[PDB]
C-alpha cells in the first residue's frame, strides 16, 4: 500500500480533507505536496545543510550546545548522555518565538543559513495553520481551536545528517519513539529517508517524492484529541549507500493552560487521558522503556 498523499491545494472540501482523516487513522504520516514552499527554497534549506555538515568539527563545535533546560540548542547529539548510535550529527535551533531567538547558536557559514532557514520556516509556519486548522474541522471543533494555544509557542528546527553506516543494524540511528509535539513537518533530500512507521506491529517505509514534506502529529495533539487521532511510532534506519539530510521543524503548544483532550470532544465519549501541566508534560516527554503518555491513560 502507498504512503497517503494529502494536497494542501485542495484541503477544504471532503474529498481532499477525508484523505487526510484517512491517512492520518491507518499511517500516522502522509506526504503533502502544493504546500506552497518553492521548491528552490528547500533545495537551499538542504544544500545548505549538507554544506554546514560538511565542515571540519572545529567549525561546527564553534555552536556546541552549552552545558551547566531540556529543549537544548546547538551542535551535537547530547541528550552526559551523547547518543553515539544515533549515528548522526545534529543542529537544534530555536526558531520560535522570534523574540526568543538566540544567534550564537546559528551558524554564520553559509552566509546564507539564517535567511533561508527563516524563509522556510515562514512557510511551515502558514503550512502547521492550515494543517491544523483542518484538523480542528476533522475533529468537528471549529477552524481555530488551536491556533490560539499556539500564540508565542516554541518551534524548534532539528537538522539531521546521516553519514553512511558501513554496518546497518537496528542499534545504530534514530530508534523507536513517538514526537512529543503538537505537529512535525519533516524535510528530506532523497527519495530514501530512512524514515519508517510501525502500524498494529509492522513497520513500513515513509518515503518523500521531490519536494515535498512529511507530516505527522505529536503526542501533544494525542492527548488534546483524546486519541481520536494516534502520534505515531517511528524510527530512523541507517543506510549503507548513501548520505542523507533531513530538517525537522518541531511544532509545541505554550504554556498558558494545560494539556488535556479537548472538552469538546468529552458523556459517551469519555476523556481517555488525564489533564496534566505543560510543565509535567515536557518533562515526560523528556524523562526510558515505556512510553509516556501510556501513563497518561485514564
Ligand atoms: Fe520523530
Amino acid at each position: 500500500e502507498p504512503l497517503p498523499v494529502v494536497d494542501l491545494s485542495r484541503l477544504d472540501g471532503a474529498e481532499e480533507a477525508t484523505k487526510l482523516r484517512v491517512a492520518l487513522q491507518n499511517w500516522g504520516f502522509f506526504l503533502l505536496t502544493n504546500h506552497g514552499v518553492e521548491a528552490s527554497l528547500m533545495d537551499s534549506v538542504m544544500n545548505l545543510s549538507r554544506e554546514f555538515f560538511n565542515q571540519p568539527i572545529e567549525r561546527k563545535q564553534k555552536f556546541s550546545n552549552l552545558i551547566d533546560n531540556f529543549q537544548i540548542q546547538g551542535y551535537g547529539t547530547d541528550r552526559t548522555q551523547d547518543q553515539i548510535l544515533d549515528w548522526s550529527d545534529r543542529l537544534h535551533l530555536r526558531v520560535e518565538p522570534k523574540e526568543e531567538q538566540d544567534l550564537a547558536f546559528w551558524p554564520d557559514h553559509p552566509e546564507s543559513f539564517r535567511d533561508v532557514l527563516n524563509k522556510y520556516a515562514s512557510g511551515t509556519k502558514r503550512i502547521r495553520d492550515d494543517i491544523i486548522q483542518a484538523m480542528a474541522k476533522l475533529l468537528e471543533l471549529d477552524e481555530d481551536y488551536f491556533l490560539d494555544r499556539l500564540n508565542e509557542a516554541p518551534a524548534f528546527a532539528r537538522f539531521n545528517y546521516y553519514p553512511p553506516c558501513p554496518r546497518p543494524d537496528l542499534v545504530f540511528g534514530i530508534r523507536p519513539h513517538s514526537d512529543g509535539t503538537l505537529l512535525t513537518i519533516l524535510l528530506v533530500d532523497k527519495d530514501v529517508s530512512g524514515l519508517q512507521v510501525q502500524r498494529d506491529g509492522k513497520w513500513s517505509n515513509v518515503e518523500a517524492t521531490p519536494h515535498t514534506l512529511l507530516i505527522n502529529l505529536g503526542d501533544t495533539m494525542e492527548v488534546m484529541c483524546n486519541g481520536i487521532f494516534r502520534s505515531p511510532v517511528h524510527r530512523v534506519v541507517t543506510n549503507a549507500e548513501k548520505e542523507r539530510i533531513s530538517l525537522a521543524m518541531l511544532y509545541s503548544v505554550n504554556d498558558e493552560k494545560d494539556i488535556e483532550p479537548a472538552a469538546g470532544l468529552l458523556e459517551n465519549r469519555p476523556a481517555r487521558y488525564r489533564k496534566v501541566s505543560v510543565e509535567e508534560f515536557r518533562a515526560g516527554i523528556f524523562g526510558r522503556g515505556e512510553r509516556y503518555i501510556d501513563s497518561l491513560r485514564i
